[PDB]
């Protein structure tokens, strides 16, 4: 079973008041690897305020910080299961920020909690 | 819903050739918080070799580094579900190292991947 790694861009440039995407993908495809969770964190934030977005395969997204907050964040492509007919897909963890503010600038870390490989991460600087 | 934090000791002293435990507990009890995964990492290791142990609620433990490796690691108290009669318990992520070697010394990070709160961690220096 191959190791997995988090593919990101090192820097993304956004426009104030606009939307920007932070690509994040778990590579390569590894049959049998289970993605238990994905999170986005601001690693330079106070330690108890690092998590800004999370995604669970069965329960979907959460946004455990008021800023940027649910209203200004979306998982662009991640899918949760909503019934017997639908399966989760967390491999593309790309995050969008909406209504960009100056306080949104900085480092963002995309982390996949996987089994059996454990947790792996990649970091992007959002420049606004 | 209260934030959760990882409770650890800052330093644990082991004896060469012996067993040592690294306590790790997710606090406080939070009704509704789901623990998706726990991992133990060596944060000072090369980046692609940080994960040394993982625990999934349904699939149990994995040890994605040859050292210390499965033979020399155990989750002291974590429980997986093994059927309809049993439920997982990951809140106590305490790790034991066995047959301690000098190469085992250093920082160990215990991380819980939770929903909806995201991923939180605590770090302990194992002194041997
Ligand atoms: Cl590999
Ligand atoms: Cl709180
Ligand atoms: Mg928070
Ligand atoms: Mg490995």
């Amino acid at each position: 079973m191959q190791d997995v790694r988090v593919q990101v861009l090192p820097e993304v440039r956004g426009q104030l008041g606009g939307t920007v995407e932070l690509p994040c993908h778990l590579l390569p495809p590894v049959p049998g690897l289970y993605i238990s969770l994905v999170t986005w964190q601001r690693p330079d934030a106070p330690a108890n305020h690092q998590n800004v977005a999370a995604f669970h395969p069965k329960m979907g997204p959460s946004f455990p910080s008021p800023k940027p907050g649910s209203e200004r964040l979306s998982f662009v492509s991640a899918k949760q299961s909503t019934g017997q007919d639908t399966e989760a897909e967390l491999q593309d963890a790309t995050l969008a920020l909406h209504g960009l503010t100056v306080e949104d600038e900085g480092n963002y870390t995309c982390e996949f909690a996987t089994f059996p490989k454990g947790s792996v991460r990649g970091m992007t600087w959002l420049r606004v």
